[PDB]
């Protein structure tokens, strides 16, 4: 490995754009864990409070996540395949011209560790029984995994794509779950207008990923490193801190609604 | 070497992309035409089933994918006494010490196996206790394979971490075999283990057989022909015995439901 | 780009690392035979699946420390500048090598083996899913957290940011343990041996934390082969007679478990 590890975390730093788009988010990933935390202090039913929970571990692991990337540890630098859009790049890494591209892979690993949380709990809001809540979660987590391969592949062009549309068939399945099943599960659950709502919220913002996937270095490369990396920061922003403090603002307030068992 | 040397030693070498792309176009061929045979489950306990096994093929066209692409296949130096030992391949068009990896073999196997047990624990009625200590010991056997794959420092080692893992086997055999065969009779299921219960021991013992005689093992079988002799396990475990646990789920929906 | 067949024959020749690796193996061996044969009278499905949990936990370290002790989990790190490990050096096979010997390994064995000592003390206490789901989550982010500090070598600020994030973690998992399940084991019936045991808890689980800290994680008071003897002090204490003293009660009160 000849960039080090101290290396991408100055190029990191020293580059406004990347820098502000990483840690602007363990600020605002910081803040909503303590916002999260006080929000619910007043929940009692289990039930209530596993939804509470799941969701606070969204910041959490989002928080753990970027620091991961801020500190260089999750980040290395690839060489595109023949034929990639972005292939020919260089990062001027330390004082020499690496060939490649900076790679924040570490977003992957991640995703799938915090949006089967968020999955977690928008089944329990919807009511949803054990065999959908395993089908949403196992697919999402697939659908991150081979998100994280295509980043990482370098070898083929045409296979980078190949893991691309895996993906995408996983991400329908979750898509379909959250549409047509939990939709109707809602009204059963008492909970119809709180989920259409977060349920909307989710496939809208969720779509914009594998968007800028497409458009960014790892994929068309229309959006330079530094520009992808705000595209996915900005849309965690929305897609996990205000999403989950709209979903906790409907659960501290409605606590009774979700209690069952 | 690079990831593009080894997804190019293994296109251009007939006996490895056979092995490799086929079961990536069988795994595809297999979600499908499980998605489409359990296109009218209701059950939410047989759906449980019917998704944990479509999963199986769905963690294989992928974990297949890593290995075909060279993500997940590495070059390692056998250790002193290994038969393998002083081996070299030619990769990145020159003599390179060691031999072509397919680690990612151990990840298929790791992430398919829970799922296909979850399925037939299911199937069998097994309580929460039995189906928990196959899982987490299926999971340890397929890790510490990995482990025994990845060791290069002593070849006792290696053979160490295949006893480490042997053992996790028959716990996990132990339980399908026996404990589950015996729960499937209350659950009124018991002819779908005595029907492929042959299949089972056959398949399964396969593996920790393969390794043994494969390249990482005692090297009878090359490279190329231990990947075709683990890929021709796959086949069988990841599609077509899937495909017999689905066609018998289809036809006992009401009962596997209770 | 020191080899895994360096890293073995670094710990050999070794007397203290070599020891407190090998001597956690062997412990751990008996340890799986002496608790299978403890608990081959258990019959009831809960006693049982608390039993399985805990045997797990020595399983999962003789096959981790197998994994240290050949070289696999171990690797060699700079560390960054303000670090008092900064500035090390290593011989392995014929030169020597900037950094310090990583024994990386040791938070997959911890990220690993507490989700089992800790779905056995929820059970055993009576937790409903809720608890158990908080405390399991919470202790691996702290172990994986932890070893995201080990493998931070960019900055020595942040190591010390990833171990107050592992920290924070580690502070849900003491409450719920040594607060919410005492209390929940009241209402199961074994409140007592939870006391004990949370007693011995509160210490052991700190000692990891402290160590990192003054280990060569940390700043170093300890060298590495203290660290590894520091760790592996703490794991026998934990992994082997803390599970003895659970299992022992387990299988002299199967009836109060029972259900
Ligand atoms: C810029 C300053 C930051 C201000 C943040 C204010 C958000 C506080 C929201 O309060 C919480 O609302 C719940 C109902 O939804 C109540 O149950 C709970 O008791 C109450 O504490
Ligand atoms: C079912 C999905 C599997 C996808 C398999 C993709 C195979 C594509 C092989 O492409 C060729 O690779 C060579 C490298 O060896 C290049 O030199 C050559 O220019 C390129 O055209
Ligand atoms: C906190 C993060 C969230 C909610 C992330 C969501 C991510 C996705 C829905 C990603 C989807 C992708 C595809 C469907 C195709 C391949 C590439 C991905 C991984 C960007
Ligand atoms: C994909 C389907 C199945 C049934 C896979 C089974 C895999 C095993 C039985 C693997 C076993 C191993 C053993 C017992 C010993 C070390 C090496 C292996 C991981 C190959
Ligand atoms: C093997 C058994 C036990 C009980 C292990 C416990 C481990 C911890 C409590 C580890 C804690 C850490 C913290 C809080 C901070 C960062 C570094 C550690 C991973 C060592
Ligand atoms: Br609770
Ligand atoms: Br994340
Ligand atoms: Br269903
Ligand atoms: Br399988
Ligand atoms: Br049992
Ligand atoms: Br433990």
């Amino acid at each position: 490995a000849e960039v080090t590890q101290r290396e991408l975390f100055e190029f990191v730093l020293n580059d406004p754009l990347l820098a502000s788009s990483l840690y602007i988010n363990i600020a605002l990933a910081g803040l909503s864990i303590l916002l999260f935390v006080f929000m619910t202090r007043g929940l009692d039913d289990p039930r209530a409070k596993l939804i509470a929970v799941s969701t606070i571990l969204v910041p959490v692991v989002s928080i753990a996540s970027y620091t991961g990337l801020a500190s260089g540890l999750t980040i290395s630098v690839l060489e595109m395949p023949a034929g990639h859009f972005a292939e020919g790049s260089s990062v001027m890494l330390g004082g020499e011209e690496v060939d490649g591209v900076v790679t924040m892979w570490g977003r992957y690993l991640t995703w799938a560790l915090s949006t089967p949380m968020i999955l977690l709990a928008l089944g329990l809001l919807a009511g949803s029984n054990a065999t959908k809540l395993f089908t949403a979660i196992t697919f999402d987590i697939a659908m991150c995994v081979t998100g994280l391969a295509a980043a990482l592949t370098t070898s083929s062009h045409l296979m980078r794509w190949f893991w691309y549309a895996i993906s995408c068939a996983c991400f329908i399945v979750v898509l379909y779950i959250l549409l047509v099943e939990w939709a109707q599960d809602a009204k059963a659950a008492g909970t119809a207008d709180i989920f259409s709502t977060l349920k909307l919220l989710t496939v809208v913002m969720w779509l914009g990923y594998p968007i800028v996937w497409a458009l960014g270095v790892e994929g068309v490369a229309v959006l330079p490193v530094g520009y992808t990396s705000w595209a996915y920061s900005a849309l965690d922003i929305v897609a996990k801190y205000i999403f989950a403090f709209l979903l906790l603002n409907y659960l501290t307030s409605n606590e009774g609604v979700v209690s069952g068992s």
